[PDB]
């Protein structure tokens, strides 16, 4: 029970990856997803209390902890193709706000725009910083974890054709990582084993599953509403299979409709004027090469009226069953009063 | 420009309440609402860092607002009574007695219950975190766990066994702060014991109430909406009599923005309703109270000046359809956003 799954982007718990990349990344202390995004060596921006523990596995499900771990080229492209109306093959390139500074990258995109390549610049907390929609007297401010921007020009001045937003869902873990991260620290410095791996696992409590959908729903329901409209191309939510299972509860376990393509959809999409997406990805796919690529397991097109109806109409309908938790709640009360009886 | 508004249930910023109860409660170090709820004297359960600071005042552009921070402050007999009448469908005059869960250990209290019940007095028992502990509805195949800040239980019997007819749910919204209040608490702490004489208002009070950060306005409605929508859907059904949310005027003003500034219907009585609730199946309520009404009562009574019967379908529509429509305005924040992206890119543009 309870173990660190990845250490600096490389597996450790079920399979212990020790490749030419995994050797150096661990020692130098580098989260590769940021380094690949930029063009320069950068560390996992977490505190030394919970350093390279970018992914964690408990009783057997993996969980996403470092939001920077979501920066997977294979996932980015996959998600962006559905947010902006792209086909499977259309040429696609991603930048990152800070890397607009060097001439080499700019020459590349100029050459790319000329031949019709979809150039997308992304903005993220530790990269180019993240961006927010303005407050209004009738609507609130919202921040995006990822802001994807269809670049169309960078020489007269920066100009963007359209924009998408992606939201990355991370998990909390009650206690601290300091014993687990502390134990594997001395092991890594100078000098797989059942005795050694047991120490790196035994230290931390389980997931903080209390808020997995409670904190997310509103901004999701809200940001999904803005998706198909007003130079906003689409809104997506990125979640691991672990979190999707939890989500199915709050959504009264529906049945996804499997479209012609490798696509599923909540409710009827046939004529949907929004562009809302939920991407369920696998943390450990069939392959085991380099850092594990975040493959899209499920690509779900959301119907906002079904998401609201399921979450807030159909779900509490199941809670109001004639044998359900609201009918039997009075019993919990009565039993608790008994505790006080002399 | 941020001050401690209430110290141990007594005002400390706008006007200095120096009544007899104000002098005792603070010096003894007691949160008086827990003391009243129990039948034992009890201190504010908050840590030595953010001690008896139960309410906080901030500037917020202009006008200046009061925020609730100690959830134990909402334990106001007058409020709880006013609120519960609406949840259960009690008339304004019917006798009503409230009894905290831990006080069921006493027999003299239990003998009181038996007496009231035989007279036809409505006996409600409540379950709050520090008091009787919180209560939760259990998660199923198709629904999640929820715990209620206040579980209001309509007692039906007590002698043979505990029996309840139906239950109410009251939820209290508290405001979070950025930094610790320890610098402010510490300064007022030294002043309280090491120096007699209330009088400290200009140099003394302002400094003691300084070193304080503003409110975390980020989670004001977003963190509460689902919780609310879901619990509201349950309100008029299956032995759940009703469910209410208690929020200060300050938070309410903010809640209107998230709801696209809707106009409230005016019922015959002193209630308001959000949307048409004439044939409403649920029993959903929002209770807005003033923290500082024009009164000089030692601890300020939380008098709900607004009691709003909610239409669940209306609540959702406004929060999840109308508000995003505002955001998608002709020149709104969604249209304008593309400019923020472009302006940002310039901050990474090559120079020299
Ligand atoms: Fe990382
Ligand atoms: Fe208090």
């Amino acid at each position: 029970a309870n173990f660190i799954a990845e250490f600096f982007g490389h597996r450790v718990y079920p399979e212990v990856v020790s490749t030419e990349a995994a050797r150096n990344d661990q020692a130098t202390g580098t989260c590769p997803f940021l380094t690949a995004a930029k063009l320069v060596e950068t560390s996992c921006v977490k505190a030394e209390t919970s350093r390279g523990v970018c992914v964690v596995n408990t009783a057997r499900y993996d969980w996403l902890v470092c939001p920077n771990r979501a920066l997977d080229p294979l996932f980015m492209s996959a998600a962006s193709r559905k947010l902006f109306g792209y086909g499977p093959t259309e040429p696609l390139q991603f930048i990152a706000a800070p890397t607009l500074a060097d001439q080499a990258v700019r020459d590349g995109i100029r050459e790319w725009l000329d031949r019709g390549v979809h150039v997308v610049a992304y903005f993220q907390e530790k990269l180019g910083g993240e961006l927010s929609i303005s407050k209004t007297d009738s609507s609130p401010e919202f921040s995006f974890d990822w802001t994807l921007a269809e670049v169309e020009s960078i020489y007269p001045v920066p100009k963007i054709k359209r924009y998408g937003v992606l939201e990355i869902q991370t998990m909390d873990f009650h206690g601290s990582y300091k014993h687990a991260v502390g134990a594997i620290d001395i092991a890594l410095v100078e000098g797989p084993t059942p005795a050694g791996r047991a120490a790196l696992s035994k230290k931390m409590e389980g997931p903080n599953l209390s808020n997995v959908f409670k904190r997310t729903f509103y901004q999701m329901a809200y940001k999904f509403a803005l998706s198909g409209h007003q130079r906003c191309a689409g809104t997506g939510f990125a979640i691991p299979q672990s979190v999707w299972k939890s989500w199915l509860r709050h959504l009264a376990n529906p049945t996804l409709i499997d479209n012609g393509d490798g696509t599923f959809s909540l409710g009827d999409t046939r004529n949907d004027s929004e562009n809302a997406w939920i991407f369920v990805f696998e943390l450990d796919p069939d392959t085991d090469a380099s850092p594990r690529p975040l493959a899209p397991h499920l690509e779900i097109r959301v119907n906002v009226d079904t998401l609201i109806d399921l979450a807030l109409r159909e779900s509490p309908r199941a809670a109001l069953g004639p044998s359900g938790p609201v009918a039997t709640f009075t019993d919990k009360v009565e039993a608790r009063m008994l505790r006080f009886w002399p």
